[PDB]
């Protein structure tokens, strides 16, 4: 966990995901103080987060000239990505270009010092074999089209597009290269958080109530997947729940082993949204392999960030658990010395 | 004394059910040492089982000629039944008639001494309020009518010979009476074992694999129901596996609260069959409030009678567990 990789698409609350992760690690998540104001980087005393947009080879206007998207590998310089995170992993400060999302250009570099924990997040952290050989853990955030577009209506890119406050051409121009080049990276993730429309009730295009699968890879050295009641078995669990007033659809947990890109995985799934902070502390209490340090830490960490999107559903619950898992992987890896 | 009531239709495994209960409470249960070859009583060290046909008010012919069936409350004497169950509970011996099942006649009575555990088994154990109040715990062995027909067309009298086939008289006899006086007694049981067609393999009604539900009543003083993992929640559970390994039909468990006659119950459901009895000890190791005094006790009981029918499915499993939860109740009452 000296180097983490988070594959996720723009506008999927990866921002919110990054902040839950950082807080478990060291809680600061602030951009560099005196440089470019349009820097994508975040810094804490323990972790530094790098947006892989900064390794675009082609700027916005150049990408248009060649009529390739930010998702094209042609649009991204992977050789430089590889050498730079290889340098950051080995204690070497690096001169990192800055992709300016506002003006669309590749601006003068940022000087990145080598962090205790390095997170590279964006479209291609698992795309290139050389780079994932550097990663000690990898995450993929899978937002299905329905939930993506549902967030893309108001809330996320708030009905601002051009034709019916919809630039929806974007999704239909990006998705070809997205399914060609981004989605196949799921295969290399130790943890996938998959967000889908709810099996419970009829909502969307508002979203809000979600079926969130947490796919965890078995057989990866310091990662024991969380399980519910009996590991290896197939389980449904409706925690209701006298303490539980919840809810309009309620919450239903699911647990089952599965094979995922012909990798054996365990899947924990939560449908619906919880509610009382005394009633999600119930939920934590019946999961195991939460790799927490003390009782209630999942809820503690969730309560701290009680402001956050997805803080009432599996999106925040699983993102918070993934963070604790990765810190476990840290405390292990930071422990392996010395002679 | 502790008095139990076993509501059952015969041909539905009340006999087998019964032998699983007695094994939990005490020794072998055999007819009276001395008199009447065709008695229906069964005595053990601790438990006495009275078949309730012995309280018939009309014999086979009288019942026939008076145009009623065994299930008719008019063909039964609930006063005597009440007075004798009440006497046996209070430690008073009792001159209890005998319905001879071969000849269909009410033989002279037999003297029944009062046991520690009295078990009245038959059609109307909880029909009568005064009888009902004497029961410390009560059981209904329900068979879905879909299963019943399937059990008739293979077990009771499959073909019944002579080219054809089944009897209209058979189903078109007591089915009206059953649903009017028997079936409504489910409301009063603290524990109900309901047996229905299986979800797992689509059949019209084969009858080998079953879906068994054990409906238990919350609120009973000394009765803490069985639960799966997290009491009072709704849970579905396939113990296979991918860790446990099962055969062409899996096993599948369901645990949930429900409303039974507008009474609040917790239901435990087993679907499928235990092919290799290493899944039984797994399943037991995960259930809760089994009223075991030692772990694996349900298992040991089940294999001790491994050729009791229904040992490989939820029938034997739940009847065994019900037996244990009565022994718990038994020991609490005694224990002040």
């Amino acid at each position: 966990t000296i180097v983490i990789g988070l594959a996720a698409d723009s506008g999927c609350g990866k921002s919110t995901f990054m902040r839950r992760l950082t807080s478990v690690f060291g809680g600061a998540a602030k951009p560099p103080k005196g440089g470019n104001p349009d820097s994508n980087t975040l810094i804490s005393d323990t972790t530094t987060v790098i947006c892989l947009d900064d390794y675009h080879s082609l700027d916005r206007y150049g990408r248009k000239e060649q009529k390739v998207t930010a998702l094209d590998p042609r649009a991204n310089d992977f050789d430089l990505m590889y050498e730079q995170v290889k340098a950051l992993k080995n204690g070497i400060a690096v001169e990192k270009p800055i992709y300016n999302h506002v003006t669309g250009l590749l601006d003068p570099p940022e000087l990145i010092q080598p962090p205790k924990i390095l997170v590279i997040e964006g479209l291609h952290p698992m795309f290139d074999e050389r780079v994932r050989d550097l990663l000690d853990f990898s995450i993929y955030l899978d937002i299905s089209n329905e939930v993506k577009f549902a967030w893309k209506i108001q809330r996320d890119m708030a009905e601002r597009g051009h034709s019916l406050e919809s630039i929806k051409a974007s999704i239909e121009a990006r998705k070809p290269d997205f399914d060609a080049f981004i989605d196949p990276q799921k295969q290399y993730a130790d943890a996938v958080i998959e967000v889908l429309p709810t099996t419970l009730i009829p909502d969307d295009n508002e979203g809000k109530v979600l079926r969130v699968r947490l796919i965890m890879k078995e057989g990866v050295k310091y990662f024991s997947p969380v399980y519910l009641f009996d590991e290896g078995s197939t389980i449904s669990w409706i925690p209701c729940g006298r303490k539980l007033t919840c809810s309009y659809p309620g919450i239903k947990f699911n647990y089952e082993p599965d094979s995922y890109f012909d990798h054996e995985v365990s899947v924990l799934e939560m449908d619906g949204q919880f509610d009382r902070l005394d009633e999600l502390i119930y939920v934590e209490s019946h999961l195991s392999n939460l790799s927490t340090k003390f009782y209630g830490e999942v809820t503690q960490q969730m309560l701290k960030h009680a402001d956050f999107p997805g803080s009432n559903n599996g999106t925040g619950l699983f993102q918070t658990i993934v963070g604790l898992k990765i810190r476990d992987l840290y405390e292990q890896l930071i422990a392996n010395k010395a002679t």
